[PDB]
């Protein structure tokens, strides 16, 4: 046995996801354009993270780092400064509705 986590990365997954589409005001889930935090830092961001957990990827995080995450699922929210540059985001998605 070698792998790792695996649902709370998955789970983690979601989270983010979610909190995405909520910060947009939305109900559902959607694909965090993690490049627009990339590229554009100074005004995408999320905040509540725990110490020493950014908010990098699910899929590099240790057993324990993913959960300390969890912990504050609640606490956790994304700041969108320019949230007209998401439109094309959540368009750009398809997700189970291809419209």
């Amino acid at each position: 046995g070698s792998s790792g986590s695996s649902g709370l990365k998955q789970k983690v997954e979601n989270l983010f996801n979610e909190k995405c589409g909520e910060a947009l005001g939305l109900k559902q889930a959607v694909k965090v354009p993690f490049a627009l935090f990339e590229s554009f830092p100074e005004d995408f961001y999320v905040e509540g993270l725990p110490e020493g957990v950014p908010f990098r990827r699910p899929s590099t995080f240790g057993i324990p780092r993913l959960e300390k995450i969890l912990r504050n699922k609640a606490k956790i929210k994304f700041i969108i400064k320019k949230p007209e540059m998401f439109e094309t985001a959540i368009k750009e998605s398809s997700g189970p509705s291809s419209g």
